[PDB]
C-alpha cells in the first residue's frame, strides 16, 4: 500500500504545516501537524477542556463506530518550546492520503497548553519519530508509520515541504519526479528516539564550505534551524546590522537586508537553503527588525534541522531494519 497527502503552511511565514487526516467511522477529518520529532498522535477532542478550545476541529469518539477506549491508558507530553498536552486514549481507524491503519492509538486531549489553544489551525499532532518516544502509559503505543510499515510497498515516508506553498507527505514510495539529481543517504542513530544524523558541514552564502560534523535531528515539527553558536554567529556576521537579542530571544536583523543562503552537507552532497527561507518577518507587527530563521541550539542540548532546512530538500525517512535518512535537492 501507499499514501499521499498534501501538507499546507498554516500562515504566511511557514510557522508549521498541516496535513488532513481521517479518523474514525464515518471519517472525521482533522488537520494535524506531522512531526518527525515526536511519537504521539494526539487530537483536540470532545474531551478537551472547553476553555482551551478556540476554533480547532475536534475528534468526537462517541460518534465513531470504530472507536474503542483503550482502558486505563493516559498520555502526557511536553515539547521543546515548553508547550504541552495530556489526556486519555482511544484506538480507531486512521487514514492519511489513502493509507489506512486500523487500531491506531488516537490520544484524546483533556488538557492543552495556551500555545495550542491560540493556534486555531492545528487540530493535533501526528508523530513520526520512533515509537520508543511514545508517551502512552502503562502500555506504550506505536506511531502511524510503525503500524503502517509492514503493509507499505517500501518501509519509508518522505517529506517534501514547500516554501510559502503546499507540499507533500508520501508513505510507502519515493516519487522520483519530486526531486532533482540523486538522493544522498546518511546514517541514523535511533538511540534518543529521533531521526538523528550527522551533517558534514556548512557554508554561508558563496563562502567556502567548512567540513565539520554536526549531529542533529530531522524535525518537521520544529519551525527553524537550530545549530551550534559558532555556526550561527558565522552566518549572521554576513548580515549588516544583525545581532543576537536577549529580549527578543534570538538573532534579529534589519528587515531591509538581503539574506545570504546557507548550505548544509549530507555526506559529499550539499543542500542550499535560499536566503529568503531564513526570513521570519517583523518581530512584532510594523517593526523593521526581523526574526532570523537560523538560531543557536545552545541551551536546547541538540541541533535541530527543522522546517527551514528540510523544506529546501526532498527528505526520505527510511524505516528499514537499519533506518537511514535521504536528502535530495529539488
Ligand atoms: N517537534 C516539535 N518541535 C517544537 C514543537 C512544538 C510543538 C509540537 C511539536 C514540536
Amino acid at each position: 500500500s501507499t499514501g499521499s497527502a498534501t501538507t499546507t503552511p498554516i500562515d504566511s511565514l511557514d510557522d508549521a504545516y498541516i496535513t488532513p487526516v481521517q479518523i474514525g467511522t464515518p471519517a472525521q477529518t482533522l488537520n494535524l501537524d506531522f512531526d518527525t520529532g515526536s511519537s504521539d498522535l494526539w487530537v483536540f477532542s470532545s474531551e478537551t477542556t472547553a476553555s482551551e478550545v478556540d476554533g480547532q476541529t475536534i475528534y468526537t469518539p462517541s460518534k465513531s463506530t470504530t472507536a474503542k477506549l483503550l482502558s486505563g491508558a493516559t498520555w502526557s507530553i511536553s515539547y521543546g518550546d515548553g508547550s504541552s498536552s495530556s489526556g486519555d486514549v482511544y484506538t480507531d481507524t486512521v487514514s492519511v492520503g489513502g493509507l489506512t491503519v486500523t487500531g491506531q492509538a488516537v490520544e484524546s486531549a483533556k488538557k492543552v497548553s495556551s500555545s495550542f489553544t491560540e493556534d486555531s489551525t492545528i487540530d493535533g499532532l501526528l508523530g513520526l519519530a520512533f515509537s520508543t518516544l511514545n508517551t502512552v502509559s502503562p502500555t506504550q503505543q506505536k506511531t502511524f508509520f510503525d503500524n503502517a510499515k509492514a503493509s507499505l510497498d517500501s518501509p519509508v515516508f518522505t517529506a517534501d515541504l514547500g516554501y510559502h506553498a503546499p507540499g507533500t507527505y508520501n508513505f510507502g514510495f519515493i516519487d522520483t519526479t519530486a526531486y532533482t539529481g540523486s538522493i544522498t543517504y546518511t546514517a541514523v542513530s535511533t538511540k534518543q528516539g529521533f531521526w538523528e544524523w550527522t551533517s558534514t558541514g556548512y557554508a554561508v552564502g558563496s563562502g567556502t564550505f567548512k567540513s565539520t560534523s554536526i549531529d542533529g535531528i530531522a524535525d518537521t515539527g520544529t519551525t527553524l534551524l537550530y545549530l551550534p553558536a559558532t555556526v550561527v554567529s558565522a552566518y549572521w556576521a554576513q548580515v549588516s546590522g544583525a545581532k543576537s537579542s536577549s529580549s527578543v530571544g534570538g538573532y534579529v536583523f534589519p528587515c531591509s537586508a538581503t539574506l545570504p543562503s546557507f548550505t548544509f552537507g549530507v555526506g559529499s552532497a550539499r543542500i542550499v537553503i535560499p536566503g529568503d527561507y531564513i526570513d521570519f518577518g517583523p518581530i512584532s507587527t510594523g517593526s523593521s527588525s526581523c526574526f532570523g530563521g537560523i538560531q543557536s541550539s545552545a541551551g536546547i542540548g541538540i541541533n535541530i534541522f527543522g522546517d527551514v532546512a528540510l523544506k529546501a530538500a526532498f527528505v526520505v525517512f527510511n524505516g528499514a531494519t537499519t533506518p537511514t535518512l535521504g536528502f535530495a535537492s529539488k
